[PDB]
């Protein structure tokens, strides 16, 4: 009962997209299944993932059921300049100044992208490198996300900051205690009205 | 004297600003006051610029007389809310028997009308979120997100937007608030435009 | 040793990464440093990229040398400015008699020039704002919009733009900003890239 997680457009709104099937193909993530994203202008939302490059061996990682707005990008840490001194690229240019690449230990390295399980972003949203964005979050529309949000906070702005926890701290535990999306989908099929209203935790 | 309000493309030779009101005409729940322009980004008309406006969740915009409306302005009104008392994933959206899971209007968060002002200017590129109100005289400065409501004759800026400061003191926006320059007949106003621009209209 | 800073596209068949010089050295009202570049974004020009930069209002633009400049930044001039003493509204631009009305440059309001200075890394999808000075070595994270200024090697994001951190102890700033190695003879600097990459220039 419900759509097919593994139908690039499980709508018969050809803008709403299964991004676990799409982005399957891709090197260093891992993507839960039912998660979507409403494309903006028809891109499907691999070309939303920016800077993603196997050798700096960086992870991204996407939950189940998660709400991902039109326009919405990752930037992975394919981007970073090298720090400790100039950020002129002086490499990029060649003429010999191709000997100054920069080695694999000479770049920031942020870490992975973790987004959870249950989490909505917002239109036009920005995840820069690094971040961990816990299950249940939501973050508003045109965010810059640059610092992990825990989980079940409402964030927003740029740079994102939590503005606050969408329930009582005792309901988050017991929503994170259970993972009903981890359950099989036969009892989340059971379970959808309580689940939308919390009434799942007791 | 000036131009029409009700003619789309005022400006002979610059068809990149739009009076809203003519445009906007044929949209259900939206109100728009004479002589405020959109300056478009790459020709698209205003309409395009609101979003998630469904005549289902009953929600309006209304924007005053004499706004500046820079390229790229946005306005999202509550279509693209969440229910969020407990999950945020629409289920009912994909159908196969999920559609059950419909929320019914008043599950919905109903963040409010959105009301912008008159004689206010936005700047370019600004989204402006559901729910929210524009006084009189404002100015949000461009890029703005603008999430809470903004006072009359403030300038605020930021995302999420911040009120920065007054933009004359509050004797002076006391005054301009009373007296409503903008809701003159335009054969008034035109008597008036010199001391409508620097302020001695108070006096 | 190095690239040709007079080439608008330095890597032969690469249209991606531009020299911004030798693109904006046509402008009046600009000045930019060799070897400071642009990522496109879709394979625009950087003078694309300039907004609102109108000969008459004599605001000035300076880059430094070594910038690194992100795909989509824009730079935001003097020419969206509105004139503020009263009514934003511009009534002039409509003519139809409203012509009258044009302000005159001193009624409008003059931010200042804007100048980025060397080795400033600005990231991807910034907008500098009108008047803005960024100082030398300083780094702007993506997405930022800068409305002041920004001392030298500082990191700083936002919008509004804030500083977030110095990069690099004041000893070691005092040190950078005292030899200024992109200033030095190109022979010179090529000899020692390698000291300026990690900052053991100073030593």
């Amino acid at each position: 009962m419900g759509p097919n997680p593994m139908k690039m457009y499980p709508i018969e709104n050809k803008s709403v997209q299964f991004i676990k099937p799409i982005l399957e193909k891709l090197e260093n993530v891992e993507v839960g299944e039912y998660s979507y994203y409403d494309s903006k202008n028809g891109e499907t939302f691999d070309k939303q993932i920016l800077y993603h490059y196997p050798i700096l061996n960086d992870k991204l990682k996407i939950g189940k059921f998660c709400s991902i707005g039109p326009g919405v990008t990752i930037i992975m840490n394919g981007a970073n300049h090298r720090m400790d001194g100039s950020t002129y690229p002086f490499n990029l240019f060649g003429n010999g100044w191709e000997k100054h690449m920069p080695k694999l230990d000479q770049l920031p390295i942020k870490g992975d992208t973790i987004i959870g399980n249950d989490v909505w972003i917002g239109k036009d949203v920005v995840i820069m490198p690094g971040v961990k964005i816990g299950d249940g979050a939501i973050v508003a529309a045109n965010s810059v996300v640059v610092k992990d949000i825990a989980p079940y906070m409402l964030a927003g702005g740029n740079p994102a900051n939590e503005i606050k926890q969408r329930f009582d701290q005792d309901t988050i535990n017991q929503l994170l205690d259970i993972k009903w999306w981890n359950w099989p989908i036969d009892i989340i099929n059971e379970n959808i009205d309580k689940i939308l209203d919390n009434s799942i935790i007791r």
